[PDB]
């Protein structure tokens, strides 16, 4: 009955929400509408103050159910409140509205900058589940989306956002998964995108790595990890192309020291100050996911690469540069969040360079 | 405390409602009583307002709860009842259960005698009274004299069958119901036709459980209750019937035969007056009415009717003939549309119909 | 053990399938394959003589894990019974091996036309269930089909069966659905179309109406149903000229019986389709047909009830016998085409009248 | 968040234990405090006011379980409430929350008026408790509350027991039965009660389930005056006159003993008994007379035993002697709480013994 | 297959239905039918050999398997039949009807071998009386399957048919006891007279018992009265309620002052037609809870001497102390004799403690 009218009051709403849930605060907000023609219904919707760790089923005023799956998708699971049917799986399409309405209530939650934060806080989760799951509501969710950027300093933004500031000749979304905004905020794969004002997207929840998989264009732009191989920079590959073939020698001499712990030894695009890095294949899992494969990239610009084709282009078959070049590759897998094989003979590696630093 | 005084409120006793139930309305009607003696033990029942869809009455033993839902407590049939019992003994319960059912009972009795009102129970609770009738035995008289039904008579009105028996004919020794999908389907049947010319008042009871419901249903007042569908149909001049069966008699035959294990026996009506003839079905088997919710058939004639004069000039002087075989087949697959049975094979319908519409027209 | 042998005879595999299932006799088929590389794995598959979600049992290094494994085998195949061994703890790899397997197996059966019958009696539901669910292997499924038709008696064909036999000028395949043979071969529908010799696919199961949905074409010829409005077929120019005489011939009969018809019909139309039959419903090109778990009154122009109708209609329009005539008709016909009366009395009363009529 | 502040009238106390147990009156009791140091969490406790026939666990104000099965230990599932924490190690939690009870139960105690209203509902629990808590058990004992031969209408703790105990007095005696004046009117007590030795009065089932954990109560030991060998203090050679006594009936328990062959383990004579003949005790281990062995002890002073004495002395193989004995030993049973194996047998007893009293 | 022939060994039988229920032991009997008309169907029904402790009957349409745990396939009372239902269509209330009637054939026919009778109604005799309470309309046919020890019968069990040849010409009634063992019921007070005078007294001793009889009205039209419940019905007529008559009278002054004495403890106090040797007995009502079962008349024998002095020592006084002591230990003992319990024990003593001391000097 209060499901039946309109222009109730904000007390009235809160008093059926609490009284409905048990919840000891109100609705943080509501949405409450009917449809017509084919089928008729009505649907009062809540979204609580905190996320948890379900909607009652009324067909003309009468009770009929309580946990109704086929409702309502898992991924708006939070949602609570009343469906009130006028008819005797079609329902499908009561589903259909209230994940149409859901979707409303919630660009109408983000049009008020300021307090969507609320909102968001809880439940970006839900919304990433949803990218994943509803295949047919992918859009919208994505400009629900909100991510802390390296162009965004302390404040979560848009993709339309990022898209307005993305340059002339950018074609790809540039994002990077991991643990904290500071971990990939100072990893060696932004350095050079960072350095030329490319915005990336600091993905740093566990979901993000999840969704991803299914988040593959925004607005036709495709996003691309900073942490994958190829990494594709919008002229100037000229410059580029002369660093590969400089580099061509050392490349081949460190992938067979190196035998079967990479796949491929490449010369780097992305690193400005870290002499490399650790990348890994576009099909395969990440690093970030390896918890629960690996191009090494080597910076052309690095003065320890630098000298290392040096010493490597005069002898190949030297016991120090096998030894330098295992422990680059070593430290890098460190860097780009790997776990070693075997830390005790990268401890001894260590080591031995720690005498060369000291005497005898 | 609420189920323990007395003159409460009825806003007291709402808001209990309420509360007990999560319902958004108030409760239609309260019965609050105790019990002393053998047992000892109060009750608050409530109705609802609204039918539901395994009870739902709380018990207690001295003010502390015991059980949510007690099957044996009350019959399924009264299962929309809402409350309390609170028993001050308890460790035998069939003592609180006829307690319980006596008191419903009075309740709504009372309820009944509110004409106006009654409407607002009997709407929404009718399936239950009937669902009772069928189940609860000791108690069917009493629970057939809250029913209410549509009749031929009564127009737009729910009468009871108190009323109805009031105004039997004389002779009348039958209470007469035929059951249907609507109103409207019964009032215009063939099977109401003579008893209603006739001012034979028929009861029209049209909802699913009423097939269910007149199964144990047998009697009213001392006056049985007679299906107008079933075969031997008795009304309240025997000797105008007698010659009519004897004349047709030959007829009935020669149907009988063309019909073959169609139908069980043909034979001349009773009940009809404008209609050429109808589907009956035997005593013991399944009523037509029956099968429009998923044997054994008699086809009967209708004496007085032109058709049927006719086609009896026919089948003397000669029954063999490929049309009057045409004819009696036609008649009785119309006759089963009619009675609200289904074709076994419309296409074979169809081209007999479009036979008989060559002929019609000259063709 | 079993599933890791191979020369292992019939008795052997039978009896392993009678103690896994508790049938009391053995399986139709068998398919017994092993996997490497991506994952590795064996599975052993059966299908059952007679058709009974899943029940496949799930090994990891021949320890019993799972008994159903909603992820293992779709919906469509959960007849299929046996065992899948493992040698590590994704599944939709297992479940894409299984698919493809038993697909070849099947086509392995449809080879023996005999023992082909055996497989298809059971499990033909299963086989349309398919080609609905699961569109990777629509195309596969569609040649797994077998159908009654109007050319092929007792055996039931396929569709490659049914084009090889077509008329070059017909660009359609024709289907009936309906509950049994005998309806649908006799119905006013197939008349004409049978006379010519052109084929008509029976179809004869609930779930055919579910499947042609899904089943658009094949080999590029668009299905099309005979028991919907506008049908195309063979139009010689000697013919569909002769069809402009007719269809102009009985245009004020058409009007006249569309008016006392009114709500009860959208059009009343002359017909290409009826050889004996005076009329048919026909439903709309989309919206629910006959087959219930939109409407066109066709006429027969060489019927003698409509030629002597349209005299007496032509001679006056508002003949009270006309009227009834006309609704008669149109009653009849709905009961052919599969459709219930509206009114069952009043085609009595109506009935009863016609009699009188030829009778006195 | 009421479990928050600490301003709180008891009105808003009562309206959140009503709406936390949908229970029509309020709580009877409400323990509220919170925890600083190791783990920090806030309970809110309540005792309801009549016993069941539990503890809602917030976390950081978040629902996370209803039910959990460490919170509260088996024999308090009486409280209900919520504990709200700041994140199996709920054992620190449950510690807590039993020590915060059992300081409330102690503050009910104090007052002396309304603990009758808590205790009449839970002293099962209590008892419940010392049966299962050994850490806490001395502290329940201390809330134990019992009808005593020196106590009246009144139920007194054993704390007062004990102020009235001479200093001689070793033991606390008890006895278990169904009714208080079934108990208090027990040959078992006859002796103690004579003497002015207090007898605490055990009706409850549980109790007997008590007693086996409950051996001591301030360093004095609890023994059960329905078992054999009673101790009671022996004024000076008091304990001489009990040691003719012994002698002078030597002669007639042997006799006894023997025509009571396998029935009874010894016949004694008693210490226990004024006015009875005699009674049954069971031994220090095995099943009491509430059963859900036999020691037959005879009164000495008693006209009935003294007059046995002599006739089975004149005659130790008179039938009428014989008769009498096993009628003394029934009756005892019967007295003592136990059944006769054949009930029949006693009543042709009894007829004769009638027939005695009569003379025919 | 197996469910389809027939002339199938046993030892057949024996292997599908050890396979069928993972029994170690071959099947104590077995059923195999089929059933035409309304609906077809062929089943195969297997009596176990020993007592088990919802039904398992496999059902099977066109041999293809749907349903282990099928309620309303057959009633709860014959649940231990183990066995398979092949349904050539799918209202199965019929099956249900075909099963219980197939199933009552096969008892009747196991009734027939009267040496090993006993195997199968050792086992089942719990599961007839649950029918008996249960299946109205099989309740005749049902009786004629119960077996019970009799006054008569020694150390077997017999027939109600059996005990119905032996009635005498004019005894309407079937008599029975319930207890707790024979010996208890076959030595008790309320037997003594009929079983003195040839009345055969079926005695009950199982539990189920108490039960079954509330259902168990008549058989052979002869209705069944316990012996244990007021107003007992004896034969004799032969002009020898005058006898009766008399003693009632004669003890009418005794019956009323006893009463008075046990206040509310009886309802009434009467001269017995049921006793020989006992002094007295407590019947229950006969509507009431009986004794076996965890209103009281006080029936007296107008015969025995305790009693014979007791009415001269009432109407020598009414008031007297030891005639109240003495009504309240006959009642009392009485009590205990019919299987009640004594509400105080303790004063029943010190009673009978008082009495003691009058057989003695004191």
């Amino acid at each position: 009955w209060t499901r039946n009218p309109d222009d109730i009051t904000n007390e009235e709403y809160g008093e059926f929400y609490k009284s409905l849930t048990n919840d000891w605060e109100d609705h943080l907000a509501v949405k409450h509408f009917s449809v017509e023609g084919q089928l008729e219904f009505r649907a009062l919707l809540f979204v609580p103050r905190r996320a948890p760790f379900n909607i009652k089923l009324y067909v003309r005023r009468v009770f009929i159910m309580d946990n109704c799956e086929e409702l309502i998708p898992e991924y708006l699971n939070f949602i609570r409140g009343v469906v009130d049917s006028e008819d005797l799986k079609i329902l499908k399409v009561i589903r259909k509205n209230l994940v149409k309405k859901c979707l409303e209530l919630f660009t109408e939650l983000a049009e008020d900058k300021e307090n969507y934060k609320k909102f968001y806080e809880q439940f970006s989760k839900n919304i990433k589940l949803g990218i994943h799951e509803d295949s047919q509501n992918r859009k919208k969710l994505s400009e629900l989306l909100r991510y802390y950027t390296s162009a965004s300093g302390d404040e979560m933004v848009s993709l339309k956002d990022y898209c307005t500031r993305m340059k002339e000749n950018q074609k790809h979304i540039y994002y990077i998964t991991g643990e904290t905004k500071d971990q990939v905020a100072n990893s060696a794969f932004v350095e050079r995108l960072r350095k030329h004002g490319l915005e990336v997207i600091y993905m740093i929840e566990p979901i993000d790595e999840y969704c991803v998989q299914q988040l593959k264009e925004f607005e036709g732009k495709t996003l691309v990890s900073v942490t994958k191989e190829g990494l594709e920079l919008p002229e100037e590959k000229k410059k580029q192309e002369e660093k590969k073939t400089k580099f061509e020698n050392l490349c081949k001499i460190m992938k067979d020291i190196l035998e079967k712990k990479v796949e491929k030894v490449v010369v780097s695009n992305r690193l400005v100050t870290s002499p490399c890095c650790i990348v890994t294949s576009t099909y395969g899992w990440t690093a970030n996911m390896e918890r629960i494969k690996k191009h090494l990239e080597i910076n052309p610009d690095h003065s320890i690469i630098e000298t290392l084709r040096q010493k490597a282009e005069a002898d190949k078959n030297d016991k120090s540069v096998k030894d330098l070049v295992i422990l680059l590759y070593e430290t890098a897998l460190l860097s780009s969040g790997f776990s070693l094989e075997d830390p005790q003979t990268h401890a001894n590696r260590i080591y031995r360079m720690i005498k060369l630093g000291l005497g005898i």
